Order: C-alpha cells, then sequence, then structure tokens
C-alpha cells in the first residue's frame, strides 16, 4: 500500500493491497 503507490512496506501490485 497505497495501491499503486509503494508507501510503507509494499510496491506497486506488491504487498497486501494486491496479493501479499
Amino acid at each position: 500500500c497505497x495501491f499503486x503507490l509503494p508507501g510503507g512496506g509494499g510496491v506497486c501490485x506488491l504487498x497486501s493491497e494486491c496479493i501479499x
């Protein structure tokens, strides 16, 4: 997250907002 905007603990499509 954010979904599309790599914030803190995720990349665009990579993390809990997508898979994880």
